[PDB]
């Protein structure tokens, strides 16, 4: 739905049959979660911001539920402060800006 | 107005009386400007993210324009690989997420 911004934008999401609380980014190109385990094969892959670049493993086809909404794509996982949802999440379930 | 994310939340801001291209980031909590000369006193104060921790200088009751609105808020000035727009100002031009 709709939700402003005055407090972290945070939601819940269901991936790998567990729950867990994500941050909505449109900020960030992709989608990083915390140290977890996923389904099929990896990749090494570097992602940076503010401070240094980490390491990352790359899952794709990976389906995972924002706030009930459905969505399947590419998911990092690394030594992330926090769950970050990308835009290439964002646009799935049609999340838009707004002023 | 609105905007999708399919490609980088980019807009044009002027502040100090330059134009520059900022992104518009919900995952950011303060609002960080590259190398930039500003009005008053400012303070140390460190913000973090993904890799590691960066120095930055902090003025506040610093007017910008975004998209051609006005607001008024405090900015950070340093190393950062792009120009961020955080929560303290998307809330001055109401701006929300919305899917
Ligand atoms: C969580 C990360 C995936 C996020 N970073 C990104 O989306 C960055 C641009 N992308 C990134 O690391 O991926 C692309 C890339 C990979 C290798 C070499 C060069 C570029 C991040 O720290 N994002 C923050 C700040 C930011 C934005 C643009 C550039 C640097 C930092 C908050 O939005
Ligand atoms: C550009 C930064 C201001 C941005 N960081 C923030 O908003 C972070 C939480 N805040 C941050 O550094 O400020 C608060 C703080 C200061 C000192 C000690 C502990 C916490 C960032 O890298 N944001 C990215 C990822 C992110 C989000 C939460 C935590 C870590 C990384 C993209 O949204």
């Amino acid at each position: 739905p709709q939700i402003t911004l005055w407090k972290r934008p945070l939601v819940t999401i269901k991936i790998g049959g567990q729950l867990k609380e994500a941050l909505l980014d449109t900020g960030a190109d992709d989608t990083v979660l915390e140290e977890m385990n996923l389904p099929g094969r990896w990749k090494p892959k570097m992602i940076g911001g503010i401070g240094g670049f980490i390491k990352v493993r790359q899952y794709d086809q990976i389906l995972i539920e924002i706030c009930g909404h459905k969505a399947i794509g590419t998911v990092l996982v690394g030594p992330t402060p926090a769950n970050i949802i990308g835009r290439n999440l964002l646009t799935q379930i049609g999340c838009t800006l707004n002023f």
